[PDB]
């Protein structure tokens, strides 16, 4: 029956009124009604054929639902755009995000509910203005469209319009007297969003409606958020409308310079240096009137970190533009605070490509600094984490590291605290994280990686026993992974992620050290994963012993110690001599087997089949459970 | 032929195109050395793998120098895997190779690792004596007064 639904749906994507009429034809009442109230969701999104029909723009179909079959037009679908879902949208809605004009008329005309129940609270004015078509958002709002609803983050139709930078659509809902005045759940206000668009038009519109000047919660009044998104004629607009003291106009000035040095999208060092030095002297203009000029402490990453109050003191930084650069980062970090998390991005860049070819100190302690700041926010920061360890790479593979053991003390608690919260995700939820189960799985390669770069280092003591500390923290709460798998036993499989950036002389699997330290830290050797392999039945299965026979000697004579069962067997029955398969890793098993009658009792025991249930003291029970 | 002497070279495109226009392989030159031979001396893993793949047999020269223990001569690790993986043979040229391995591995100035040598040749004698009871002779040279002492080790002590 449902056929009859997907044909319906296929004239209706057609366009062809005979081929629907035909389709739609020969069937009963029932049936037609049933087909139009059917939703075909091939993309997962509900469509029914008049929602489908708006959708995909068909003039005739729309016309043919509408006056002969008489579809529904309240009819309400989940219809996705650009991979982002809406969970509600009526056929008016699709008929917006489509772009047919014709087809919005017809709807429309046919008595479209443009103000329908949403769980998202979409509006097909919405969906119009996301398309930009000024003739639709026209045809909608005359006909019954409220502005002034918004969605679930109080984001009305005129903010989105004003956010996409489309003039007409911004002016046409300023002559229907759409109130700018709404805040959404940020409470951002339309001059904050005209100023992100960069549209000196919208701007001088909004103001024609004298829109109030609002400071948003973290700051960012409408002056700072178009001079930190570089707009400078907005800023000046701003200005000009909008009477500003001293402090503020010099600050605008100011921020828009830093803005521009820092920034790697402007990368104008000259504008800065004017604009500094404008400002500056707009402090000093008025002759013994000066703004109080802070300068914050001194900061080992920043080095001396002087922030300049003086002419002559900006005048010998002519030159130097690193040292113009870093005092913008200075200006910028000051005047914007740390309350916001914008300011992540352009640390790690100015870091990046002073990254290019040095030391990397200072790109290190801005790197630390953006690892604060993301830490003190609810962030992701396993790319960043990803980042930090080819550069560990880096500077290993120039031996020139020299690394101090602090900073990896700090990135590993960090490592710990993201590698908690995210364990916590996962016991939230599963399906939606399953790429954060995935990161969880990076993450645990990248302490493997950065345990290799402390294997490959030395330095102090004290500094191993807190990186040992740290260690141990990890291992005290039990980390697995998907079917099972201990630290062990990553160290001893052919980890198959090794890290692209540096692949060869460094972070190779089957080592020695790695699996030493490990079993210094005190992991539980006998811990068993899916099917019960241990580690010894995932070393003796290497393929390639002649070659690296060391790693594979030393490994196999230090997990014998520590206590390893020389008999486990696991599921069906697999003794790690059996399951070997070179034919030479018997040998060194063979000669370090040590030999006890507990074994041989339980090997005769299990053989044949004795009953050994509450006839044995509990403990044993276990035991031969191995054997 | 092209054929060697690009398996000396060890160009991998050339030799497989080469291949591919079903030359025989299994040509010799007035040393009689097969391509093998030049293949165990480069080193090329991937070449001596395609080699065997398209049916190339071990071949002695008069003089014996048998390809596998040739590239053990060169200390070629990895060479003496795969031929060993591959080319079946008995436990006799197994542990002489395995020595000879060692030995070449202790001498030479490109290598130089004296402990990888005593591994190996740990290895070898373990495996001599393995079975028990039935065990492999060893065969000692009367010594030499350039060596000193001059006299070879039978057992583990
Ligand atoms: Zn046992």
């Amino acid at each position: 029956m449902e056929g009859l639904a997907g044909y319906v749906y296929k004239a209706a994507s057609e366009g062809k009124v005979l081929t629907l009429a035909a389709l739609l034809l020969n069937r009963s009442e029932s049936d037609i009604r049933y087909l139009l109230g059917y939703v075909s969701q091939q993309g997962g999104q509900r469509s029914t054929p008049l929602i489908i029909a708006a959708r995909n723009g068909h003039a005739k179909v729309v016309r043919l639902l509408l006056e002969h079959y008489r579809v529904q037009t309240q009819q309400t679908g989940t219809v996705r755009f650009d991979g982002y879902v809406i969970d509600g949208a009526t056929a008016l809605w699709c008929a917006a995000g489509a772009g047919h004009f014709e087809v919005v008329k017809l709807l429309v005309s046919h008595g479209a509910n443009v103000n329908h129940t949403t769980v998202t609270n979409s509006t097909p004015l919405r969906a119009a203005c996301f398309d930009g078509r000024l003739d639709i958002v026209k045809y909608l709002v005359e006909n019954n469209a409220n502005i002034s609803i918004a969605n679930k983050y109080d984001n009305t139709c005129l903010m989105i319009a004003a956010y996409k930078g489309h003039t007409d659509v911004v002016r046409y809902l300023l002559e229907q007297r759409a109130d700018p005045n709404a805040k959404a759940h940020c409470g951002a206000t339309a001059l904050h969003f005209a100023a992100e668009a960069g549209h000196i038009d919208i701007v001088k519109e909004l103001i024609k409606w004298r829109a109030a000047i609002v400071v948003n919660g973290h700051g960012m009044t409408p002056l700072k958020v178009a001079a930190e998104s570089c707009k400078a004629d907005v800023v000046e607009l701003l200005l000009s409308h909008a009477d500003c003291d001293r402090r503020s106009r010099i600050e605008a000035l100011e921020l828009l310079g830093a803005s521009f040095a820092n920034d790697r999208e402007n990368y104008d060092i000259i504008k800065t240096y004017h604009y500094l030095y404008l400002a500056m002297l707009e402090r000093f203009q008025d002759g013994d009137n000066i703004l109080e000029k802070e300068v914050l402490p001194p900061i080992h990453a920043y080095g001396n970190r002087t922030e300049c109050r003086n002419p002559q003191e900006l005048e010998s930084i002519r030159q130097d533009r690193d040292a113009l650069h870093m005092e913008g980062l200075i200006v910028r970090e000051r005047i914007l605070g740390a309350d916001n998390i914008d300011v992540s991005h352009p640390i790690i860049y100015r870091g990046a490509v002073y990254a290019d070819n040095m030391e990397f100190e200072q790109c290190i302690k801005l790197w630390l600094h953006a690892l604060h700041l993301r830490q003190k926010g609810n962030r992701n920061t396993h790319k960043d984490l990803l980042r930090f360890a080819q550069v560990f790479s880096q500077m290993i593979h120039l031996n020139e590291t020299v690394k101090a053991p602090d900073i990896e003390c700090v990135l590993r608690c960090s490592v710990l605290e993201i590698e908690q919260s995210m364990n916590r995700v996962k016991n939230i939820s599963d399906a939606d994280v399953h790429n954060a189960m995935d990161n969880y799985e990076c993450n645990l390669y990248t302490f493997l990686y950065l345990v290799c770069i402390s294997t490959k280092t030395q330095c102090s003591e004290e500094d191993q026993c807190k990186i040992n500390k740290q260690i141990y923290n990890l291992i005290h709460l039990d980390p697995r992974t998907r079917e099972g798998f201990t630290l062990l036993h990553l160290a001893v499989n052919s980890n198959t992620p090794v890290d692209d950036f540096h692949t060869n002389d460094v972070c190779s699997f089957p080592n020695a050290l790695v699996t030493k330290l490990l079993l210094d830290c005190g992991a539980e050797v006998n811990a068993v994963d899916n099917e019960g392999n241990s580690a010894l039945h995932i070393i003796v299965q290497y393929n390639r012993p002649i070659s690296d026979f060391l790693t594979l000697h030393s490994i196999i004579i230090s997990l014998v110690e520590a206590g390893a069962h020389t008999d486990m067997t696991n599921k069906q029955n697999k003794t790690p001599l059996d399951k070997s398969t070179t034919g030479v890793s018997e040998i060194l098993l063979k000669t370090q087997m040590k030999m006890s009658l507990k074994c041989l009792a339980a090997r005769a025991v299990r053989a044949n089949d004795i009953n050994y249930q509450d006839q044995i003291p509990r403990t044993l029970e276990e035991f031969v459970g191995f054997h």
